[PDB]
DNA sequence: CGGCAGTACTG
DNA sequence: CAGTAC
DNA sequence: GCCG
């Protein structure tokens, strides 16, 4: 639950304004502060109580106080008039802040302008054609149907293939922004040849409607279940070796902020965590950049990753931040 | 002062 | 590479 | 934006 809604509702506006305008680090600080404020027990009442929470500094506490005594945040009144347009433009899949800012500088103000005059990448044209659909979340039951469709298509090639939807779905959420399907095989090797033939099977069946990204082990695209009343949905599919399964599962399950916290912690302990592996004895320079590789640590299960980092295990539902 | 996660596709 | 995305 |  959140007992600081009257504060966070105002902060989210500012954080989004900073995000679409490209000030990503300031936005990150706002996001983190907003999460910290949602994850609390008591409505904040003092500048001193505010600064005590992790993720809240003097500036953010000043803002919270201006909120408690006045009910309003003056800074909301000086957001640039371009921000709603930038948000509109960057909600196109494949367009971000830089593209939105360029479109805005060219004088474009609406999606009709984009459709008729803008130069679009292949991805951005798919994103525009599904603009409304991609802003919607689906019921988890539909995510289940999409996962089962992928699983049944994959297990037709090799019965031994394991398929797991990993994302807000695995974290137990009632709705899902897209479906994240991780595929492996405990053999350790048969996963190698199935990916392209799987995608051919799904697009031959009419399930896949558009491709966004096509790597050797990574796919991002668009699907739609058959029959009436169905929307187009974003679908991400990864195929990983069994030895990397635990770390791929952890990454793909998220949340994103959870992953960043876990990876930041690993960095403090001279380790490095990615979707491939947890590594130890990684040599870095004075800027936190990697100059030497280190060695992979055995992580047969998600619990092993937590254990090697000195943390208590957190269930997927407990990984929202 | 200066990092803020680590990776992968596109063109 | 810069931009964008998971 | 925050924080070491
Ligand atoms: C966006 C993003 C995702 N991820 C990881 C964590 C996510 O659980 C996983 C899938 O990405 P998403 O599908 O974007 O994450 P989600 O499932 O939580 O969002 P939604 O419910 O709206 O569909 O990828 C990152 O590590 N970093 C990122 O920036
Ligand atoms: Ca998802
Ligand atoms: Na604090
Ligand atoms: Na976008």
């Amino acid at each position: 639950t959140n007992h600081n809604l009257h504060i966070t509702e105002k902060l989210e506006v500012l954080a989004k304004a900073y995000s679409v305008q490209g000030d990503k680090w300031r936005a990150l600080g706002y996001a983190k502060a907003i999460n910290a404020l949602k994850s609390f027990h008591k409505p904040v009442t003092s500048y001193q109580e505010a600064c005590s929470i992790p993720g809240i500094g003097k500036r953010m506490a000043e803002k919270i106080i201006e909120i408690l005594e006045s009910g309003h945040l003056r800074k909301l009144d000086h957001i640039s008039e371009s921000v709603p347009v930038l948000e509109l433009f960057s909600n196109i899949w494949g367009a971000g802040t830089k593209t939105a800012q360029m479109w805005y500088q060219q004088g474009f103000r609406s999606l009709e302008d984009i459709r008729s005059q803008a130069s679009l990448t292949t991805q951005q044209a798919i994103g525009l054609k599904h603009y409304s659909d991609f802003l919607e979340r689906m019921p988890r039951e539909e995510a289940t149907e999409i996962e089962q469709t992928v699983q049944k298509a994959a297990q037709a090639f090799n019965s031994g293939l394991l398929c797991v939807a990993c994302g807000s779905y695995r974290r137990g959420k009632a709705t899902c922004g897209d479906v994240d399907v991780l595929i492996t095989h405990p053999d350790g090797r048969s996963h190698r040849g199935i990916f392209s033939r799987l995608l051919d099977s799904l697009r031959q069946e009419g399930f896949l409607t558009d491709d966004l990204v096509k790597g050797e082990t990574k796919y991002l695209g668009v699907c739609r279940l058959p029959g009436p009343g169905r929307r187009h949905r974003r679908l991400d599919i990864r195929v990983v070796p069994y030895s990397e399964f635990a770390c791929a599962l952890l990454y793909f399950t998220g949340s994103a902020h959870f992953n960043r916290s876990m990876r930041a912690l690993a960095k403090t302990k001279g380790m490095s965590l990615s979707e491939h592996a947890l590594s130890t004895a990684v040599v870095r320079n004075t800027h936190g950049a990697k100059v030497g590789p280190g060695r992979v640590l055995p992580t047969p299960t998600e619990k092993d990753v937590f254990r090697l980092l000195g943390l208590p295990y957190r269930e997927p539902a407990e990984r929202d931040w």
